[PDB]
């Protein structure tokens, strides 16, 4: 079968990414037992005006982490580092045509409802093939999601240039966790975990900086109430 | 110590692989408690006519998944995608001379006993150094195994070109899993888990396609009776 | 009523068969209590993608037995024995026009789902009268089924030339079987049996060979897990 | 594969048999629970001087039945019926070369030990290929045995000409049988049965005659003590 030609550009782009920018990976585990309760409560206290998912919370947390650590929200240009202020998030969508990356603008201080609405709009518009180039050309940070497929415990991705980082969220799973009952003995409790994998560019970011970013993300998620901050 | 010269070719090949094809990894966890029982029962209901292993089941499942999702069983050629129909599986063997990749032909609809016989034959012939080039030059998909070494929980490998994907199977381990007793309380059950890592080329395959392939593999393994299908 | 003319050809064919080839019969009893459980479980673990019967398992077992004993998969030609390698299976279908024998190709190493799909397609095409001559001219081995009729315990058939053997599968029935309880006393267990009748041509096959073939068939059925092998 | 030529003669012989002689079959069920006890006791009350089987008892019973009903021990010749007085028994042996029928002479009034010795000698001489034509050319009645194969419940055979009848003995099996305990209630007893199939030529013998022969056989077996008579 001959190549469609469109895949050629994507292959060249990815080749540029891997050959220009080295890649190192960080892998952590989050706890979402409180996040799911929060999502359920907000969904129930509603009149069909909105519907939430895990990706939106993750996007808000990404924005907060980027603002607390601006070095990640950066890039690599001609002998100069370009540093933004806001957070432009590229969300991946898997069409039968292939892959596409619409963008959400001004995440930090936008609202989860607006986020979900914009993501639904862009996803349906990509399934229809009705996008503009500016809506998927740009962005400082990216994300790919596979939570629907329960088999994937974890996976890596490739950094869509000229960006510096990219995230990946596996499926949820059941894990054993210790717990202290009212007496001195320990007990078993079942916590819902997710694995998260972040690939970074080493020219800009160091292992310590990436670890700090991941720590802030884990903290914000495990304490969802700090999303207000 | 000067270089043997043979290692030069493998180095150049791996360099071509990583520089021509970008790599992204997927990591999942399988449950094999039923698979091991099946292997035990089939080994018992025999008269020394055969002996099975986990790799053979894995190879059969790879064939089934490749047939259900043919995009993986592909390659990258001069401005064209070559898509096969059958599944040619490259199995790795670690000789004192290094690494070698014999091939099994027409896996789908071949039989586990024939598979085991062919694998044993090729492995002993590789230990003796009695192979032909056609036997290890080709193949659409590959695999490497390290189950004998119990310490390796997981590992990655490199795509032997011109193929598109490669698999890797860690060791088995003991993991906690919830279970519902006959009453309403949950309990602790010890299941035998294996980590599996799949490296894909991003020019041909996308994340959704890889996830679908892994899902089918997990389903087939967890329900071994579907191997008949 | 004058004769349709089509029956003339079938009469001459059967006359040639009985006058050229002597017939001897072998009658055995199988146990399918495990087979039916397997079929029920595979049907339950599905999404309507397929639906299985007993004839398909029987056909797979026929292929396995033919491969373990290739002398059965034979014929008689002009001063020469033609021996095949693959198993082409002629399945009988009872149309209002009469009897017809479509063929399934390459049974050994094909898969039960594909077998069922091909059989359904051929059966509907025969009910419609839309077949080619090649699809029902050939085959090394044949079979006739009457399982829908619960009255028939056993029955013989006639060897469709130039083949050497043919099968016949009666209905299931309830039979008494001894069983040892946990104590030393025996008990009564109700097993679901089927009678099977195989007609052979004596020029090619002998009683010992037919008995060996039937033993392998009984073994593979009573241990359905060996269908993988 | 071209034909060995030896099979040509056997094919022509069997063709002559089926085209000259019509075949009808009679199928019955025996009870051997006492016979096996008798065999075990006679084997235990010995010094390794002999070793018995079931076929020898069967051959003695065949001789007794043939003498009680001489019409079976007959043939068909040129406008004349040739009737013998003694019973010459053709026993089948399955060599890798094919099938062969050595003969035992003067069965009636010979003794089971002598019968077993002669059968062992003839069987080993047939496995070695050291026979004379007279030793397997003749005989008034024939038999084939498949008791070693537990899968075969019943089977037919073909009349070796110019004889008029032939026997066939399946495997033993477990069957449910009623039994009256000391009280008025019935109970379940497990008896060891064998199916027996006798093929007859219809020119000489009729259904009533065959039934009488089978009745006498069943009687002598079920009451083994009448073997003395």
């Amino acid at each position: 079968v001959p190549i469609s030609g469109m895949r050629k550009t994507i292959a060249a782009r990815l080749k540029e990414s891997v050959t220009e920018n080295p890649h190192f990976f960080v892998s952590t585990n989050l706890s979402v037992s409180k996040l799911l309760k929060l999502r359920q409560a907000l969904n129930s206290s509603a009149d069909g005006r909105y519907k939430l998912s895990v990706n939106d919370f993750l996007i808000k947390a990404m924005g907060i982490a980027s603002k607390r650590v601006p070095t990640v929200n950066s890039s690599w240009r001609d002998g100069v580092i370009r540093q933004f202020e806001t957070v432009d998030v590229s969300v991946a969508v898997a069409t039968p045509n292939g892959l596409i990356t619409p963008i959400v603008k001004g995440v930090e201080g936008k609202g989860l409802e607006s986020i979900s609405a914009a993501v639904k709009e862009l996803a349906k518009k990509a399934r229809d093939g009705k996008l503009k180039p500016e809506e998927y050309q740009g962005g400082s940070i990216s994300i790919s999601n596979m939570g629907m497929n329960p088999a994937v415990q974890s996976f890596t991705a490739i950094i869509n240039p000229p960006q510096a980082a990219i995230l990946a969220v596996g499926a949820p799973q059941k894990v054993a966790v210790p717990v202290e009952n009212e007496d001195g003995t320990t007990g078993v409790s079942w916590d819902e975990q997710i694995i998260v994998t972040a690939s970074f560019d080493h020219k800009v970011v160091d292992g310590a900086v990436g670890a700090e970013w991941i720590r802030e993300l884990k903290k914000v998620i495990e304490n969802p109430l700090e999303l207000l901050l």
